[PDB]
């Protein structure tokens, strides 16, 4: 119609699924997407895990060129935090949104027409019977003004991204129930439904947009046929209940995995894998304990009781730690008064910036596995400094960004995205060991990480790039950080960083030599007993850690923990699955 | 009469053993064991001990003890002829004793059952079965012979005789004389604290003989030993054999009442004089190789060990000077210091176990009689000298042992590798070595299995035995893996104080996989480092 170029200030909740077969390159092709949603849809306010899925049954400097000269929206993109968005809720809530512009079907005729694309799908797979799939959804707050209008947009993103590679998918729009059968649309009306959205700079790609929307449906066919997109919603909106379908997200997903199981004995969940990301490649949730070398730089430069920083001691213990086989290094100082009377001080930045530039240097200095670098700072200027000259990866920030809720706009970039850790505490090193008070401590910490995720995912940073440390030994007695890991399963869903390493707790696990401690000045005898104690106690927490799937763990004593993890691979490596109970019964006939 | 009659005899008789007293239930149950070394025949089968839910006098008794009118023969044996025969129901003798039939011998033990059930209405059981070829004529002799051995050791023991051959026999209201009791025990012992007082206790003391004993397809605890030693047995008066008694008895307590009998019926190793749990710890052992050299120098090394949290010290001077020189003068002087370190008297709770690794007969003879060791560590199962075997008895103590299986020797054995079922002929192998010795006289309850990690084994031969551990979840396993080659192995490539460290740390990771497997021993270098794993990976579980 009319309407649809009506320009009426609309705000609408759409929700997408975004998808790619490509393995190598999956996590650049879906954040290029996310980026480009971001730009030219509204405002991603929710996404799910990435996930690696298995069906029921290229030369990417192109990208990079293409992200720089990219055509301006209409749209003003606004960083801005926000703790809440109204047509969200009313979205959740099927709360009385304004009737669609474009006509809808009544729920009967919808599932009807739905079940014919797929019963039609189905047969046309069978004749052609002469891969990985990587999915993400995503929740847009969109000022687009119907789901074919986003639909148009949506299959221009497509046509810039190539040089399937990406598919982009609508599952939802508002309350709309909608089946267009035939759309052919003029090149002019794609024209301007793109120019409502785009300022246009190009040509080539309309013509390809012609024939490749041949009809249009809301919610998508596939919505609850498909395992991994029902996958994808329960992580956003598992309450979320649509007129078309017979229960909640959460109720449809658990059904399917139930039913596969007594059905077919089937586990769905065995071949369709979460996924997290700490840099730009993929890890699989679960699959493996990384080491995460610790690089305080206070503690380096000045217990041994120096005033001087001493940046090349601090960046070869970096590469000590990258030959000792830690993945992360992170690297954290304080701002510190190092004489008698505390007034002449070095800052934070000047302790870790420096160390972090000659790192970045000597380790290009060398192009005869990058580490990936996390900052332990809650400092907003610090981490700014250390993302606009490419200084680290992750930011990890022991208030989970309460401090300043505003670094969390850092985590996100035109061209990119950083991973962050949020970690429980209460109060400060001084006040901390008394903080210690809960009404229900597992839970509590759980739920507190919880809801700052929630806030962080609201705000578009993809649910797959944040990961939870429950702050061992931060106000929490020595039985509660041990409780903290007797129930560490609570985060079985969750990537789980967790740093014990040379905490009090473990002392006081302990009852009434090759030393593993390299001290920094003498210590008495029963002192180097109590650190060697203390680092052979962690080891066990590693053990622990690796058998509970711990996604990272911080250590200060790199080589050891590798030791211990290389150790219990190699006795879980087993050749053949089946040959204990064959060997058995072998035996028992021999 | 007949019942005395000269003619020399070998039957097979089945006992239990039992006790409340928790505290003492090794020393008296291993009492009994030795008196009926001495008064009854031979032990040539022994099952685990079991503590069930349904002193310094006794030392003095075995200093002057009557003598018995029977042969003590230690020499090893590969076979029991008559013991065969028990097993399959071959012909024997007829019983000097009457026989009931089966439906008499049902009824007659229906009647004890359920007079002895009302007794109701008008907790700690410690266990041990033994197969004894014994020289008493028939088991009314024998019960008389071990109510003179009840009396000697006092309610404190209960030996009760569970089979004799292939009888079945129902004697009611038995009244033995005075002198026939004198004359039956003058039969077999020398009689010369106790007269003839003890024989007027006796006199009351047996008032019926069931043979079967009238509980033995009753009680739990006892199908429990029995199918350690004798699982497809099958006496006339039974339904079917020890085994299919014990699994069906087993399937009916859980599917009757949900209680998996086994949560209150464990099974108990000895490695000295106390109980240990099977699976419910994991003991550290504490490697002393003296091949370090100086005596007082190796004994600090022990002290020092013992308070880092060893258990248990393992001592050798085996991989110019003898095996003997270097390990017995350190063991002597460790026994002199720890003597002397008696101005703590109240750590007498403190005292190591200690076990010796050696093959050598002349080297654990000299231990053995200076009290110096408790384990042998036998890294050839005792194969290279089975003779050694008659050293973990004498008339008043038992030794422990350490089976470790390897092949060939230290030149050898890298090239000794091929094996067809791996897991299962090294198991095989260990069980065949305690069915030799439990054949011996061995209690069953004091025999260690070790896998021999390293020992003609290739790496991932190494590493494929720990993946299966599990085969040995009804055993006591003790396992050395402490700074072997094979951990190194597993080290991902990426400096001899680096690899030294490595492979510390490596071990480590072995300490918590024995831990959360279950291993009871472990055999380790770095005692400190070790406990520490332990105790943390201990707090995490205890909620
Ligand atoms: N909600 C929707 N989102 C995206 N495409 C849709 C939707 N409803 C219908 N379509 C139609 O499906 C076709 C899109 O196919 P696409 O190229 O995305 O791969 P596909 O897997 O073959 O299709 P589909 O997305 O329907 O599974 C187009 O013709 C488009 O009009
Ligand atoms: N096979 C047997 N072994 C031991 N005692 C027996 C046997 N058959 C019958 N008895 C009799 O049972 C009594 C054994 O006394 P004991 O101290 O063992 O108490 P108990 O355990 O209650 O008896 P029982 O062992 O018969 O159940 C004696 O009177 C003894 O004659
Ligand atoms: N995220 C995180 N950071 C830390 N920084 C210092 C000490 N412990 C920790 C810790 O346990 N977790
Ligand atoms: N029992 C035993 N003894 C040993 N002696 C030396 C080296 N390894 C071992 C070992 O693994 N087990
Ligand atoms: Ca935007
Ligand atoms: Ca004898
Ligand atoms: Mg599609
Ligand atoms: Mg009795």
């Amino acid at each position: 119609q009319e309407l649809i170029l009506s320009e009426e200030n609309k705000t609408n909740i759409a929700v997408l699924n975004l998808g790619t077969n490509d393995r190598r390159n999956a996590v650049l092709i879906l954040e290029t997407a996310l980026h480009l949603v971001e730009k030219y849809l509204g405002k991603i306010i929710n996404t799910s895990y990435l996930y690696e899925t298995v069906p029921e049954y290229y030369d990417v400097n192109y990208i990079n060129e293409l992200m720089q000269n990219l055509e301006e929206s209409k749209y003003e993109e606004n960083k801005e935090l926000i703790d809440k968005c109204e047509e969200y809720e009313t979205f959740l809530k099927n709360g009385k949104v304004d009737n669609s512009i474009l006509k809808e079907v009544n729920v009967e005729n919808y599932l009807l027409e739905c079940n014919n694309i797929i019963v039609k799908n189905d047969e046309i797979m069978k004749n052609n019977l002469s891969s990985y799939f990587y999915n993400l959804t995503v929740v847009v707050k969109t000022f687009v003004n119907d789901p074919l209008s986003m639909l148009v947009v949506i299959k221009y993103i497509e046509e810039l991204m190539k040089r399937r590679i990406i598919d982009i998918d609508i599952l939802f729009f508002n309350d709309f129930t909608i089946f267009m059968k035939n759309i052919k649309l003029e090149k002019n009306m794609i024209y301007k439904i793109l120019s409502k959205y785009i300022h246009l700079e190009p040509q080539e790609i309309i013509n390809n947009m012609v024939d490749n929307i041949e009809f249009l449906s809301i919610p998508h066919v596939y919505t609850t046929h498909r395992y991994s997109i029902l996958l994808c919603l329960n992580d956003m909106i598992p309450e979320y209940k649509h007129n078309v379908l017979n229960n909640t997200i959460r109720c449809l997903y658990n059904k399917y995995v139930s039913r596969m199981k007594e059905q077919y004995n089937i586990n769905i969940k065995e071949n369709n894998k979460r996924i997290y990301v700490l840099k730009d490649r993929i890890s699989y949730l679960k699959e493996k304990t990384n080491i995460v070398g610790i690089l305080n730089v206070n503690y380096d430069s000045f217990s041994d009781g120096g005033i001087f920083v001493e940046p090349k001691r601090a960046v070869q213990r970096m590469f000590e730690m990258i030959n000792e086989g830690a993945s992360v290094i992170d690297i954290g100082g304080e701002s510190f008064g190092p004489f008698v009377i505390p007034n002449p001080k070095i800052s934070e930045r000047d302790l870790v910036v420096p160390v972090l530039q000659l790192f970045q240097k000597e380790w290009n200095d060398i192009k005869n596995a990058k580490p990936i670098i996390s900052i332990d700072t809650i400092n907003y200027n610090v981490f700014k400094e250390c993302v606009d000259n490419d200084l680290v990866d992750i930011l990890n920030d022991i208030s989970a960004c309460t401090n300043n809720p505003e670094i969390i706009k850092l985590l996100k970039k035109k061209n990119k995205f950083y991973s962050v850790v949020l970690m429980h505490k209460r109060g400060n090193p001084h006040t901390m060991d008394k903080l210690t008070n809960y009404d229900n401590l597992v839970y509590d910490i759980k739920n507190y990480l919880e809801q700052r995720l929630n806030f962080l995912v609201l705000n578009g940073i993809p649910r797959y790039r944040i990961l939870f440390d429950i702050g061992l030994g931060f106000a929490k007695k020595h039985d509660q950080s041990i409780k903290l890991l007797q129930n560490i399963h609570v985060y079985d869903e969750y990537p789980l960083f967790i740093g014990y390493s040379r905490k009090r707790f473990i002392s006081h696990c302990m009852n009434d030599h090759n030393w593993m401690f390299q001290m920094n000045y003498m210590r008495k005898d029963k002192d180097q007993l109590l650190y060697q104690k203390n680092i052979c106690g962690g080891l066990a927490i590693a053990s622990y850690s690796y058998y509970k799937k711990v996604d990272l763990i911080r250590v200060h004593d790199v080589l050891e923990t590798k030791s211990v993890l290389d150790v219990l691979t190699k006795i879980d490596q087993v050749k053949d699955p089946n040959s204990s109970s064959v060997d058995k019964l072998a035996a028992a006939l021999e």
